[PDB]
C-alpha cells in the first residue's frame, strides 16, 4: 500500500506514534516519506547484506528476522515480512522499540539527513487529525 501523507499521519496517530518519545507526528511522516516514499512494500538491501523493510525501513541487522542476515538480532521478535503489511501495526510497534533505544530518531539515517531540524509540521499541514 502506498499511503497518502494525511492517511499515514492518521494511521500513525491512531497507533500512538504521535509524540512518542517526544517526536511530533510530522517527524514520523517525514521519516516515512524519505525512507519508503510511503510504500508499505519497500525493501532495500544494505551493503552489509542486511535489508531494510517497510514504511519505516526497519533493518534486519538488529530488529527483524529475514533468515539471511548472518549474525543479526531480531529485537522486535517478528519476521521482516510482517513489516511489509498494509496494516502498519507491526512497523509502529517495532519503531517504538528502536526510538526508545538511546539514539532516538537518528537511527533513521534519512530522518537525520532530511527531516531533523526542518519544518516537519509541513508534513501534517492541512491533515484532519
Ligand atoms: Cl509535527
Ligand atoms: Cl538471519
Ligand atoms: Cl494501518
Ligand atoms: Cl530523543
Ligand atoms: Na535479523
Ligand atoms: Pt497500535
Amino acid at each position: 500500500k502506498v499511503f497518502g501523507r494525511c492517511e499515514l499521519a492518521a494511521a500513525m496517530k491512531r497507533h500512538g506514534l504521535d509524540n512518542y518519545r517526544g517526536y511530533s507526528l510530522g517527524n514520523w511522516v517525514c521519516a516515512a516519506k524519505f525512507e519508503s516514499n510511503f510504500n508499505t512494500q519497500a525493501t532495500n538491501r544494505n551493503t552489509d547484506g542486511s535489508t531494510d523493510y517497510g514504511i519505516l525501513q526497519i533493518n534486519s541487522r538488529w530488529w527483524c528476522n529475514d533468515g539471511r542476515t548472518p549474525g543479526s538480532r531480531n529485537l522486535c521478535n517478528i519476521p521482516c515480512s510482517a513489516l511489509l503489511s498494509s496494516d502498519i501495526t507491526a512497523s509502529v510497534n517495532c519503531a517504538k522499540k528502536i526510538v526508545s533505544d538511546g539514539n532516538g530518531m537518528n537511527a533513521w539515517v534519512a530522518w537525520r539527513n532530511r527531516c531533523k531540524g526542518t519544518d516537519v509540521q509541513a508534513w501534517i499541514r492541512g491533515c484532519r487529525l
